[PDB]
DNA sequence: CATCTG
DNA sequence: CAGATG
């Protein structure tokens, strides 16, 4: 946790690189375990030739500790650093719908930075363009005080439109977080379940009306259970307008809503610890369900759950609130 | 994973 | 359809 961390981290910028610059997957794929191993290693790794020893660890990357330990550098991270290839790709990558693959193609092509990207937006597309044009506000995390003030609207709007639906805003806003990243709103009605043989119209109706009312300004792909979008509070009384927001919104069968709602709420050490802990009293759980398991080695048959409360008591546990999900 | 592109 | 992105 801090007695081995340059050394995961150097792995982990190596890691990085080849899967972002070169396509090493094969390479990026190990520095991974690398850097996951040397971490649960509980003591100071002196030299390369210890690090061997530990799995994953093979005779290159010792090669890598042992120049990093001997040396408070790289030359290989270094000569990496500068490198304005390996720069370009990491910084386009920064905007919504550029991916590395695109990354590459763009500076391949010399695109390689904002302004390139505005004077070439005709080789972007729908999402990198919108990605590119709230490039900054994307950019901008969420205070809360502006969370409460979208959630208001979401849910003012989806109740307006069928008392009979059930939106759960999830993340860490859930979790009680003062920032956020973007809104995550949890979708689901009754009308709507696992064997119900769909109702598309069940997530679009809504998305129309937070665009009825501006609320929602643009799409980045909207399917038939997962609107991928934009989002703004209105500007009051002209002078501070909002920035915009990354909005995703998604449909799921009532039969299968606290399983989720858990889950999207994290925290993600939460989850382990709930899911591991399921597993003891005699369960499994993932996304969607929970599940008695049986002896043979596995077994299934979804539990029927009507709230996150009857998830925690299944597996016998202390009801928690969001909040202390932490961990 | 579900949507998108081309 | 493969392949990308989130
Ligand atoms: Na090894
Ligand atoms: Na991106």
């Amino acid at each position: 946790e801090t007695l081995n961390g340059g050394i995961t981290d150097m792995l982990t910028e190596l890691a990085n690189f080849e899967k972002n610059v070169s396509q090493a997957i094969h390479k990026y794929n190990a520095y991974r375990k690398a850097a996951s191993v040397i971490a649960k290693y509980p003591h100071k790794i002196k030299s390369g030739a210890e690090a061997k020893k530990l799995p994953g660890v093979g005779t290159k990357i010792a090669e890598k500790i042992d120049e990093f330990l001997a040396t408070g550098k790289l030359r290989k991270l270094e000569k990496i650093r500068q490198d304005d290839t390996s720069s370009s790709i990491n910084f386009l990558t920064r905007v919504s719908g550029i991916g590395p693959s695109a990354a590459r193609k763009f500076v391949d092509e010399g695109i390689k930075t904002l302004e390139d990207l505005r004077k070439n937006e005709d080789k972007l597309n729908h999402h990198q363009r919108i990605g590119l044009k709230y490039f900054g506000d994307f950019e901008k995390r969420i205070p809360r005080e502006e969370m409460l003030q979208m959630q208001d609207i979401v849910l003012n709007e989806v109740k307006k439109v069928d008392s009979e639906y059930i939106a759960t805003v999830c993340g860490s806003f859930r979790r009680g977080a003062e920032s956020s990243g973007d809104m995550d709103v949890l979708l689901t009605h009754p009308s709507f379940t696992s064997e119900s043989t769909k109702q598309p119209k069940l997530l679009h109706q809504v998305v129309e009306q937070l665009q009825k009312v501006h609320f929602i300004t643009d799409t980045l792909s909207k399917g038939e259970t997962k609107f991928m979008g934009v989002c703004q509070l209105p500007s009051k009384n002209d002078e501070k307008e909002y920035p915009h927001r990354r909005i995703d919104i998604r449909l799921i069968p009532k039969d299968q809503y606290y399983c989720g709602v858990l889950y999207f709420t994290g925290s993600d050490i939460f989850n382990k610890n709930m899911r591991a802990h399921a597993l003891e009293k005699g369960f499994t759980i993932n996304e969607y369900t929970i599940r008695p398991l049986g002896v043979t080695g596995v077994a299934g048959e979804p539990l029927p759950v009507d709230s996150e409360k009857d998830i925690f008591d299944y597996i016998q546990w202390k009801y928690r609130e969001p909040k202390d999900r932490s961990e």
